[PDB]
């Protein structure tokens, strides 16, 4: 027991203005028709906050094709924004594992998936990512590590999840960690006027960052894009 | 001092970027790139600087992609050269243009220490006739993986021209300060310097060409002063 959240509006960059130019300037003409009707679909639900941003989503794009990812997985689907940009981004034969506890969201999206004609690249499996994770680890074979990992599932378990990926994907893979700015609130030891789950949150992500910053098996760069990501580059 | 832009800042406080740069970049910057800096920071230009954590964002773009022929188009101090050259793997090979070595000479001792000099042929001239000679020499089996583009601002779409020649097909062209600390956003911005103005119509015209280039993919990109990956589809 015990619209409720208070970071629904807040950005990290300093003017509206210029996060609109950015989308109008540099996203929208370049998103697919299909993640645009998914994209106005979603923005009516009633989650619609977590949906990622569009120019993250064209960020991620270029980050795939960069790195001529074959194989990914991606934890935390919701409508699938980031699911069918990562799969529009792959090989024709390239493979998706898409983990979610809600798949009545991922239906929100898929008419727009298979429009798009890449629902074959997509293995959906509905369950907490959590156990999913755990139960690779015991098939998971050097030779099918993943290539891309990106997480934007229940925030507080990212450090869960982290220490599970950096065994399943592989030696100059990367895993991208979505949120890790929280609206700007992780800049502050105290943010007044939070949900008590917003506030987890920022403390997680708190603890999140620093931990990052001082794990040796991997390389970092945090980016001030959309909510913020980390980019996390396996070393050994 | 006499420019309106300096103390201006993309992202929404002071203290979030102070934040990302404690946290996430500090830690994680090599001992010469932080020494580079921090005699940078004090140089009369130093509002030129490549932000910190926009370094550690290109380091790990070149080591996703296994870059190892890249080109560099503004150099100033190094510190994006630096952090080029220690992102290469030991055989990668840099070519840095600027019209001006004596900035290149204040972070050379920092490149030296770093053991990474072997890595750049340093030109001075100007960029433009540079990449004119070489389109006439380029063979394809030379082509770049990378390019960095951080100079005199008016002459991004001029180097593009040539970049989308130079550098290979999936190759990545990134163009610094696409963002302009804000002002394009705006068909108006008062009280600019000339030379911030004609930048600022410059980069409104370069986002829209760059978004209707067919020759390749975009990703515009908010950090540091703004950013735009390109990657060349032919
Ligand atoms: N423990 C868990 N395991 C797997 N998914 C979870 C989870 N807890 C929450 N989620 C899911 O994570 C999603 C976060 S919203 C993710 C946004 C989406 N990636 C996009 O591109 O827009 C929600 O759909 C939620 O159902
Ligand atoms: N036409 C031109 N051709 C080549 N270099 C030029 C140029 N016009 C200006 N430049 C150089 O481009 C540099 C821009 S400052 C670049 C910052 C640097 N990349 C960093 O990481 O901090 C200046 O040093 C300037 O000397
Ligand atoms: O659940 C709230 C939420 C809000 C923003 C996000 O980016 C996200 O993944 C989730
Ligand atoms: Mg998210
Ligand atoms: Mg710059």
């Amino acid at each position: 027991p015990g619209d409720d959240y208070a970071l629904i509006h807040k950005n990290i960059l300093h003017s509206e203005d210029l996060l609109k130019y950015i989308l109008e300037t540099s996203v929208y003409p370049r998103e697919h028709e299909q993640l645009k009707g998914l994209r106005e679909v979603t923005e009516k639900h009633e989650w619609s906050w977590a949906l990622v941003a569009a120019d993250e989503g064209l960020f991620l794009s270029m980050l795939l094709k960069l790195m001529n990812a074959k194989r990914t997985i991606e934890i935390g689907v919701y409508t699938g924004y980031s699911l069918l940009t990562t799969a529009l981004a792959l090989p024709e034969d390239g493979k998706i594992t898409a983990i979610d506890v809600n798949k009545s969201y991922f239906e929100i999206g898929l008419p727009f998936i298979q429009k798009a004609g890449v629902e074959h690249k997509i293995n959906f499996i509905e369950s907490e990512a959590l156990p999913v994770l755990d139960q690779m680890l015991q098939e998971m074979k050097e030779e099918d590590l993943y290539d891309f990992a990106f997480v934007d599932a229940d925030k507080p378990n990212y450090a869960n999840y982290h220490e599970r990926l950096v065994k399943l994907v592989r030696v100059g893979g990367a895993i991208v960690y979505d949120n890790t700015l929280w609206f700007g609130t992780v800049a502050f030891p105290e943010y007044p006027g939070l949900h008590p789950e917003e506030e987890e949150c920022r403390v997680s992500f708190r603890n999140l960052n620093k931990l990052l910053a001082a794990d040796p098996r991997v390389e970092i760069s945090q980016v001030s894009i959309g909510d913020g990501l980390t980019i996390c580059r396996r070393l050994y």
